[PDB]
């Protein structure tokens, strides 16, 4: 449905002369991962606030899910969910809290048996020369997490952001359900700044996908 990126829409790493690390910590080891939580405060009316804490490094004990509109945040108000996606700020009005978009998928009848695996194929200049699969167990999975997932395994293994510089021009990752389609810019905007509320508000649709249908195709130009 989406129509593939036009000629020069994507973004060049090349006319991005800010530290990488910036982009590179929002698909690190680090995440935010809660299972069957129900809000417990609301800060702004498009927003819920979730009692999620950092067992890793006890950076945060509540986190703040920000929705593109309304309709959402009083869509899973009340309900009991799963949280899954990337936090970028430390905030305050104890420890702090941290900031993220969208991630919220509902935690009744969205459980599956074993883990169910979503081969991702990538294409470096042309050519399908890597391809690995992301595990989930959700039937209805937010892009949010696919997308951490494909951008952590290609962080870790093939040095997608490192933090000076980076070895790919150009990136987007395209999720194809089914007839349909849409696409994500990889790349940072040009300029010596970066801001990661501004790059993850993307994921403020909370857009959701059949982990049975899912098809992701990664694609980098060097």
């Amino acid at each position: 449905s989406q129509p593939d990126p036009k000629p020069d829409e994507l973004h060049k790493s090349s006319k991005f002369t800010g530290l990488m690390e910036a982009m590179k910590v929002l698909y690190d080891d680090n995440h935010v991962s809660a299972i069957n939580v129900k809000s417990i405060d609301q800060f702004l009316y498009f927003d819920l606030i979730y009692s999620i804490k950092d067992t890793k490094l006890g950076n945060y004990d509540n986190v703040r899910v920000e929705f593109k509109n309304k309709d959402l945040a009083d869509k899973y108000k009340d309900k009991y969910v799963d949280v899954f996606g990337a936090n970028y700020a430390y905030q305050c009005y104890d420890k702090a809290k941290t900031c993220m978009y969208g991630g919220v998928t509902e935690h009744n009848g969205n459980q599956l048996d074993k883990y169910r695996s979503i081969t991702v194929r990538v294409f470096e200049d042309g050519k399908n020369l890597l391809s690995f699969d992301v595990q989930t167990n959700k039937k209805k999975v937010t892009a949010q997490e696919l997308d951490y997932l494909t951008r952590h395994y290609l962080v870790k293994n093939k040095k997608l952001y490192e933090a000076n510089n980076s070895p790919y021009e150009t990136g987007y990752i395209k999720f194809i359900e089914n007839e349909n389609s849409f696409w994500y810019d990889m790349m940072p905007a040009p300029g010596d700044k970066f801001d990661q509320s501004k790059y993850l508000m993307m994921y403020n649709d909370n857009k959701m996908v059949d982990s049975k249908d899912v098809k992701i195709e990664v694609y980098l130009t060097t």
